[PDB]
């Protein structure tokens, strides 16, 4: 039977599951890891004890244990990317979509979720793999991971509590898929990993790891580097924000032993409660627990490993969206708001840059200030409202991720990018939002083909067009169909191209005009006062 698969930790028993008038297999909720539950909160995980039997696979496991948002309660904006099954720290597991018949030897994409590292679940709507699988023919693995502080609580020295175990859980699952994948049919040396914002800087972060490389081929990045300013801290930091979480849950601080001890006696939810209490500055599009640069999984900071051509050399793909900004203005800025246009005045709008660049003194504040501003028209609402708007998404995510294909493309073997600039036509969330943080992923996993999501003819070609695109480049290491074009991202030329309903156009240098200010300036102003 097809829904049967033997595998090294044991049998597994899946479920069929109807697409576009079709079927295909489904394995949901195989475990892959030991339950990192009681003393082993924020240790390492552990593998798998294989089991005997037959393990039911025929339903979606538990989320791990997360901050829900709660800011706009039924709205289906936010709520799609809420947790939509039990939270539980027992939330090691990863789901396999394969197609009917089951394939021999196919291509294999594991898509790597990312709230912040503070939020994500495998098992959200927007990530159903079935689609891909089915279309493009190709083996679809969603793993899952711990985020918040049980993924990325960072003690440096102590190896109850080490950090980045989350980064771990995302590695251990890719051992698990390296090892056991070809049993559904899949080929374990054509696995490309992809994931978007913190699953784009993971993706990054596992191309940098000498632990990580071996187990896949390929890398796709949506929104998201590992260099990224969110994307992680130092020991130091790291260490200080466990003690502040401790602090706020009044641990004794005498030792590491006794805040780890004091913070595996906490339910979940009395750290969620207070996570966000440990940030240093009064700040947006920064999560508290992140990985930590630590001299293990990361053996050297990431610019340096960066500039030594450190790290796995294979093809990527990867790019952002336009308005990646207005998501966390929206959750913060002063002045923002879901149901009005959010014209911003001059004063929020200095307010914006402060909350945006929080670790810039006032002069570097001013250059961020002087360099966004149309000084001609300074207290035009609308300017002032998408000038924030690119700050915050060139700040955390575009520049951050040039910066990362420039010094990767010196020594890769391939780089394809991209820049995502359709806003769907069912969107709930306000115009001026423009195309959003994470809105890209739907068209990534074909949701456009399917009628009753409402979305237009343009929009199920344009999806698509980016899953044969995405497909095709985790197959051959290209994203263009042979003798059928997107071409290379090259250190000279630098092209890229626009995803959208419109012919495709290609274009060069990315915002260079900012990203040389947030790359090359401000850092050297920051670094000379
Ligand atoms: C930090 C973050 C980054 C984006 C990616 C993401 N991914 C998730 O799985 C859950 C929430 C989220 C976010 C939170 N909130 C919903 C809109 C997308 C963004
Ligand atoms: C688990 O598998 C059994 C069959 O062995 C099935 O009846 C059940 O519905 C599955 N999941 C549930 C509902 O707990
Ligand atoms: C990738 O490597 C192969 C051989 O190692 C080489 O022939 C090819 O030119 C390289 N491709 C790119 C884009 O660097």
């Amino acid at each position: 039977s097809e829904l049967l698969v033997n595998t090294k930790s044991g049998k597994v028993m899946g479920t069929r599951v109807p697409v576009l008038s079709s079927h295909i297999s489904a394995f949901l909720g195989i475990p892959f890891a030991e339950p990192p539950v009681g003393n082993m909160r924020f240790r390492r995980p552990e593998p798998k004890k294989p089991w005997s039997g037959v393990w039911n696979a025929s339903t979606y496991p538990n989320n791990c244990q997360q901050y829900v948002d709660e800011q706009f309660p039924g709205f289906s904006g936010s709520e799609m990317w809420n947790p939509n099954r039990e939270m539980s720290e027992d939330c090691l597991y990863l789901n396999i979509w394969v197609p009917s018949p089951r394939p021999k030897s196919t291509t294999v994409m594991v898509w790597i979720y990312g709230g912040g590292f503070y939020s994500g679940s495998s098992t959200l709507d927007v990530y159903n793999g079935k689609y891909l699988a089915y279309t493009e023919e190709v083996v679809l693995v969603s793993l899952s991971y711990r985020v918040g502080a049980f993924g990325f609580l960072a003690l440096h020295g102590s190896q109850e509590a080490p950090g980045n175990v989350g980064l771990l859980d995302q590695r251990m699952a890719l051992q698990w898929v390296h090892d056991n994948i070809q049993f559904f049919g899949g080929d374990p040396k054509t696995v490309t990993i992809f994931g978007e914002s913190a699953g784009g800087a993971s993706v990054g972060m596992h191309i940098l790891s000498p632990g990580s490389r071996d187990l896949f081929r390929r890398a796709i990045l949506q929104s998201g580097s590992p260099n990224c300013p969110w994307a992680s801290v130092s020991v130091a930091e790291g260490r200080r924000r466990a003690v502040e979480l401790g602090r706020n849950l009044n641990c004794n601080l005498n030792s590491d032993e006794e805040l780890i001890h004091c913070l595996r006696e906490k339910k979940p939810q009395e750290l969620i409660d207070v996570e966000w209490n440990v940030l240093p500055f009064d700040s947006i599009f920064r999560f508290s627990f992140v990985p930590v640069i630590d001299g293990e999984f990361f053996p050297t900071s990431l610019e340096s490993m960066l500039n030594s051509g450190n790290f796995k050399k294979t093809q990527i793909l990867l790019g952002v969206n336009k308005d990646e900004g207005s998501f966390f203005l929206l959750y913060g800025a002063p002045g923002f708001s879901k149901d009005s246009e959010s014209k911003i005045s001059r004063e929020d709008f200095m307010s914006g840059v402060k909350l945006s660049v929080p670790h810039a003194n006032d002069l570097g504040l001013d250059a961020v200030t002087l360099q966004y501003t149309d000084w001609m028209d300074d207290n035009n609402g609308i300017k002032n409202r998408d000038g924030l708007d690119d700050i915050v998404g060139d700040h955390n995510v575009i520049c951050p991720l040039m910066h990362f294909v420039n010094k990767y493309t010196k020594f890769g073997n391939g780089t394809y990018l991209y820049f995502f600039n359709h806003r769907a036509s069912n969107l709930v969330w306000p115009e001026w939002m423009g195309v959003i943080h994470g809105y890209e992923i739907e068209f990534v996993f074909g949701l456009p083909l399917v009628k009753e999501l409402n979305y237009t003819a343009e929009e199920e070609a344009l999806s698509r067009r980016i899953m044969h695109y995405w497909a095709t480049f985790a197959k051959t290491g290209n994203p263009n169909e042979p003798h059928s074009k997107w071409p290379l991202f090259t250190t000279k030329e630098q092209k890229f191209i626009d995803l959208n309903t419109e012919p495709m156009k290609v274009h060069q240098r990315l915002r260079v005009q900012m990203c040389v200010f947030w790359n090359q300036f401000l850092p050297k102003l920051l670094n000379a006062t």
